[PDB]
DNA sequence: AGTACTCAGCAGT
DNA sequence: ACTGCTGAGTACT
C-alpha cells in the first residue's frame, strides 16, 4: 500500500526524467533542425520508452475504484501518465470503461473543459456525455457505461484538467486526481450545437481527503487572517515571504534574514575559470562553452530551467562569463521564483509550502546560512533543528538507469564520498534564508542538489533544493536526511541496505 | 489486421 | 482568440 505508493511516485519520477531527457537531446540540437516546433511529442516518446521496459502500471486490465498508490490531490502534465499508471486508459477520451458483469461501467472520467461541465460545487458535478459536435449524441460506449454506472452504484474516479489556454504557460498542474464518485442520474438536454446533449450528475462519496483547489480556495482571499507577517525576507526578498498561522497566535521564531552566504574570514577567495560566450550558453551553438564543458558536455537544465536530472555537481555561469542574464546556464543563482510562504503545522512545527502548483524538477530555494566547518557543531544552538550538513556523496546506479533506458549502455557502478577533513555544514539558527524552515520527510517532494557558481571549491557548494514530484498546491515541502550510500529506503519506507556492488 | 473514435497537444495564423 | 493536423491506445467490426 505504502509499497504502492513508491511504485507509481517512482513510475512518474522515470516518464518525467525521460520526458526532460528527450527534450535535452533536442534543445542540444541546432534551432534549425530541432524536434521542438516541427510536431514533437515528447509524451508519447517517453511512454513508448517506459513501455519496452516494462515500466507500466497495472498493465493490460481496467482498475474500478481506487487505484493502489494514487491518492487524491495527486498531479498530472500529460494525459499519458494517467495511462501508465492504469487510472485512465484512453490518450485523449474523456470516459473509460470496463465490463461489469455483460455490462458495461464507467471506470474513469476526465472534466478539460472541452465540452461545458459544470463543475460549481466541490460535491456534485455535472458531465457532458460524449457526442459528435451534426447528429444528437448517442448512448453507447462511454455515454452508455456512465448510464449504466448509475444502476451498478458503481464508483467512477474523477480527474479536472485546468481550462487549457494555448497562452500556455506551463503544463504545471494541468490535471488533478478528484477522486471517486457515484453516478446519479442522467438527462437529456439541448447542447450548443442545436442537437441533443447527455448530462451526468456525479456526488464525490463521502470521508475522501478534501479537494485541493477547495484549499486554495479555503486559503486564497485575501483576508488570510492568519497572517503573521507580510514578508519574512523583510524586502530582501524580490517577493514577500508571509508567514501564516490559523492554530495560534504564535508568531514565527526570531532570526536575521540573509540571501547570502556567510563563508569564514579564512576560507579562500577563489574566482573561477569562466566562458567567453556572446548570447546564452548552449549546446546548441557552434562554439563551444566553458562551462557546458565543465558540466561534461550536457546543460543540465532545459530552456525553461528544470534540472534535468540529479548529478554530483552542477557548474553555473558565473559572475565573470560574458553571458546574458537570460542564459540556461544560469537558474538557481537568480533566486526565489515561486511564491512561497512559511505556515504552522499541528505537529511539526514551523513549515514551508507554495501556494500554487510547483512542476516537476523546478527550482524552489537555496538553503542559506553560515557555512562552517563540520568540526564546529560546537555552538550548541542549532543543533539539527537549524542545520544542514552538506551532502558529499553520491551514487551513479540512478544515472546507470536512466541510461539503461535511453541508449542501453551503463557506466560501471561508481560511488563518491567527501573526506572526513572537510565536511562542510550549514547552520541557520542565527542567520538564514527560507529554506531554513523546510522540514525533513521519509517520503520528500525535495531534493538537495549542489551547484557551484562564484567559486569552484567543491567542498562548500551550494545547496539548491529541487523538485522531484508535481506537487500540489500547498502541499508542505520537504527534504530527507543524507544518508550512508550502503543503505536505502524499500517499497515500505524501511532502511536496507543496497544490493551487491558487483 | 482493419477501422472508427477521441475531454490532446502542437503549430500556423 | 480560432482554426487545422497528426495522433495512442483501445474497442468494435
Ligand atoms: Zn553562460
Ligand atoms: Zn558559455
Ligand atoms: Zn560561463
Amino acid at each position: 500500500g505504502d509499497s504502492s505508493r513508491n511504485k507509481v511516485k517512482e513510475t512518474l519520477r522515470l516518464f518525467h526524467g525521460v520526458c526532460r531527457k528527450i527534450l535535452q537531446e533536442d534543445e542540444a540540437k541546432p534551432e534549425d533542425q530541432r524536434r521542438k516546433g516541427k510536431g514533437l511529442r515528447i509524451d508519447f516518446e517517453a511512454s513508448t520508452i517506459l513501455k519496452r521496459n516494462g515500466k507500466f502500471l497495472n498493465s493490460g486490465v481496467h482498475i474500478l475504484g481506487e487505484v493502489p498508490g494514487v491518492e487524491v490531490g495527486d498531479e498530472f502534465q500529460y494525459r499519458m501518465e494517467l495511462n501508465i499508471l492504469g487510472i485512465h486508459k484512453p490518450s485523449q477520451a474523456g470516459i473509460d470503461y470496463m465490463k461489469y458483469g455483460k455490462a458495461k461501467v464507467a471506470t474513469s472520467i476526465v472534466a478539460s473543459g472541452g465540452y461545458d461541465d459544470h463543475l460549481d460545487n466541490s460535491d456534485v458535478l455535472t458531465y457532458t456525455g460524449q457526442g459528435g459536435n451534426p447528429e444528437d449524441q448517442k448512448l453507447i460506449t462511454g455515454n452508455l457505461a456512465l448510464a449504466t454506472s448509475i444502476e451498478k452504484q458503481t464508483p467512477v474516479r474523477v480527474i479536472r484538467g485546468k481550462h487549457k489556454s494555448t497562452h500556455d504557460k506551463s503544463k504545471g498542474g494541468n490535471y488533478v486526481y478528484d477522486g471517486l464518485y457515484l453516478v446519479e442520474k442522467y438527462w437529456q438536454q439541448v447542447g450548443s450545437h442545436g442537437m441533443n446533449v447527455f448530462k451526468f450528475q456525479l456526488r464525490r462519496i463521502p470521508g475522501q481527503p478534501e479537494l485541493s483547489w477547495v484549499e486554495v480556495k479555503k486559503s486564497k482571499s485575501k483576508y488570510r487572517e492568519g497572517l503573521c507577517k507580510l514578508d519574512i525576507s523583510e524586502g530582501k526578498e524580490q517577493s514577500p515571504i508571509s508567514a501564516v498561522n490559523e492554530i495560534d497566535d504564535e508568531k514565527p521564531p526570531l532570526f536575521t534574514y540573509t540571501v547570502k552566504l556567510i563563508y569564514p574570514d579564512w576560507c579562500r577567495p577563489v574566482p573561477p575559470k569562466s566562458c567567453c560566450c556572446t548570447t546564452r550558453c548552449t549546446e546548441a551553438e557552434a562554439r563551444v562553452c566553458a562551462c557546458v564543458e565543465k558540466n561534461g558536455g550536457e546543460i543540465p537544465y532545459n530552456f525553461d530551467g528544470a534540472i534535468v536530472g540529479a548529478k554530483p555537481t552542477i557548474y553555473e555561469c558565473g559572475p565573470l562569463c560574458k553571458c546574458p542574464s537570460s542564459c540556461y546556464l544560469r537558474v538557481t543563482q537568480h533566486g526565489i521564483k515561486l511564491p512561497l510562504e512559511i505556515f504552522k503545522t499541528k505537529s511539526r512545527g514551523w513549515g514551508v509550502r507554495c501556494l500554487k502548483s510547483i512542476p516537476i524538477g523546478s527550482f524552489i530555494c537555496e538553503y542559506v546560512g553560515e557555512l562552517l566547518e563540520d568540526s564546529e557543531a560546537e555552538r550548541r544552538i542549532g543543533n539539527d533543528e537549524y542545520l544542514f550538513d552538506i551532502g558529499n556523496r553520491y551514487d551513479n546506479s540512478l544515472a546507470q538507469g536512466m541510461s539503461e533506458l535511453m541508449l542501453g549502455t551503463q557506466a560501471g557502478r561508481s560511488m563518491a564520498e567527501g573526506d572526513e577533513s572537510s565536511g562542510f555544514t550549514i547552520d541557520a539558527a542565527s542567520k538564514g534564508n527560507v529554506g531554513r524552515f523546510i522540514n525533513h520527510s521519509c517520503s520528500p517532494n525535495l531534493y538537495a542538489q549542489n551547484v557551484l557558481y562564484d567559486h569552484e571549491d567543491s567542498r562548500i557548494p551550494h545547496v539548491m533544493f529541487f523538485a522531484q514530484d508535481n506537487i500540489p498546491p500547498l502541499q508542505e515541502l520537504c527534504y530527507d536526511y543524507n544518508y550512508a550510500l550502503d543503505q536505502v529506503r524499500d517499497s515500505k519506507g524501511n532502511i536496507k541496505q543496497k544490493l551487491c556492488f558487483c
